[PDB]
Formats: C-alpha cells, structure tokens, sequence
C-alpha cells in the first residue's frame, strides 16, 4: 500500500509525504531534504512521538512500519542530529537558519538552559529575524502572540530594550548572530541521558562532536575527547567508557535506567564518532 506521513518542519511548518508501505527511514528522510532544498543535511534527522509522547530518532535503515505504530497518525519533525562546533561556519544560508531555529525550539523547550539576560539577547535577534527594526508597538503586539522563552513576561522589556540595538539587521545577519551566541554556551547542543555513577550519584550523560561529557545537574563534570577514548561499550543497564592509559583504572562505569536507554545512548555515540571522525 502507500503512506502518508505528516513531518514538522523546523518552522513548525508541517507538510505531507506520501511514500509506499515499503518505504525505509532513508527514503522519508531524502524526501524531506527535497522538498525544503536542505543541500547540508548530513546534520539533521526526523524524530517521532511514540505513544508516551516522547521523541524518538527516525532510524533510516528500519522499515517505519516496524518503527511506528499508526504512521499516519504519528507526528515527525525535522531535527539537528549532529551539533557541529560552528554553525556559523556552515555554507549555506538555508542551513543555518535551520539551526537558528533548532535553537528557537531548544530555548523555548528548556533544551537550551541559560541565563536570564542571555536568552533575552537571543530572543532579541530571534524577534529582528522575524519582524525587522524595532517598533514599540510591533514588539510588543509580536511578543503577546509569540512564545520564545519558557518564562517570558517578565523578561519582554530586556528583550525590546535588546532589540532597539539591532536596527538595520538582515534575517540572515541575525541567523548569525544568534549562531554565534548560543555556539559559546555550555548546553548548546546538549542532551542529557541520565544515569549514576559507582558512589550512586545522579549524573548526566552526553555526547558531542568533539567527544562524551558528563554533567552534574547542569553543570559539566568531565569531558572525554575521542582521542582519550578507547573503547565504548554496554553490558545491560551499565554504559562504560574504556580509557587510554595515563592510567590504572581505566574505565568508568555509569549505571543507566533501562538496558535500552543503554543502547540507545551507544548508538548516539559510535554515530557521533563515525560523523565527527571518520571518513564513511
């Protein structure tokens, strides 16, 4: 038979797909990246809800049919898979807007923590990519009908205050800046999978494109480059990360929730790896 998937864009803009019942993650994938002309997609992926409502990465390989349950009713959308050190740096200027608007979705879901004054400031750039120059009564009738802070209101008169600095700016010009901020934050590109170490303490594990942190609360603990990196694995609910000497214990154990938890946060890793360090 034929599908028809409904995927989100990163504008939150969604359109339809249709493809055959036979149709692997890959196909659903190239379709979107032709129909929104994403040249540098190598970045990016689709996720789903399942039916806890929790997002789920698209595995490209897998038919979706054995991945979801009721695909015409299942919401996908387009996401940033792989955070690279500088989106600012990346050539396209479609491509970065996409990652200014990864980062839209990050501040306004708490993905991006940060402080006060420093959402303000993204938002500000975010409020001139949108609407242009500042207008007293344009941002303020934009900011009661557009979320872009978790706890807005009280922080809209630093962000027009903000905005007043920003006459003149293209969108592609405030693409970059809000790039070039948010690439000097700590929980850029960030995303926890919790677990505890052998004392029994609650950490945070994460993996990026220069190798796997760890994170107490929201503070980061530890950062092992892939060059320190001997050897990830998992056995059940244990995640282990296997050192280079210097130097006599070598590995660090990290208890996870489920043995798929495990697993999944494996395969996020070796992925980074392959696509930070290896040529295919």
């Amino acid at each position: 038979k034929g599908l028809q998937i409904r995927v989100q864009g990163l504008d939150e803009a969604q359109e339809f797909y249709e493809l055959e019942s036979k149709a692997d993650g890959q196909l659903l994938l190239s379709d979107v990246f032709r129909r929104i002309n994403l040249i540098e997609s190598d970045y990016f992926g689709l996720e789903f809800q399942n039916l806890q409502m929790n997002w789920v990465w698209l595995d490209p390989s897998k038919l979706i049919v054995k991945q979801v349950r009721r695909p015409m009713n299942t919401l996908f959308r387009l996401s940033v898979k792989f955070f690279p050190p500088d989106p600012g740096q990346l050539q396209e200027e479609f491509t970065r807007y996409l990652f200014s608007l990864q980062i839209k979705r990050d501040l306004l879901d708490g993905r991006l923590s940060c402080t006060e004054n420093t959402a303000a400031l993204l938002a500000s750039h975010l409020v001139q990519s949108e609407i242009g120059d500042y207008d007293d009564l344009a941002d303020r009738e934009f900011l009661k009908m557009n979320k872009l802070l978790p706890c807005q209101e009280h922080v809209q008169e630093k962000i027009m205050e903000l905005h007043r600095r920003h006459t003149g700016q293209t969108p592609a010009e405030s693409d970059f800046q809000v790039l070039e901020i948010a690439r000097k934050l700590e929980m850029f590109g960030v995303r926890f999978h919790p677990a505890a170490d052998r004392e029994g303490t609650k950490i945070n594990l994460a993996v990026a494109h220069m190798g796997l942190q760890v994170f107490q609360g929201h503070t980061k603990i530890n950062t092992f480059n892939w060059s320190k990196i001997r050897k990830l694995s998992f056995k059940r609910k244990r995640f282990l990360i296997k050192l280079h000497p210097e130097p006599h214990q070598d590995t660090l154990e990290f208890l996870m929730g489920s043995r798929d938890q495990c697993k999944i946060f494996w395969k996020n890793c070796v992925e980074h790896h392959s696509f930070f360090r290896l040529l295919d």
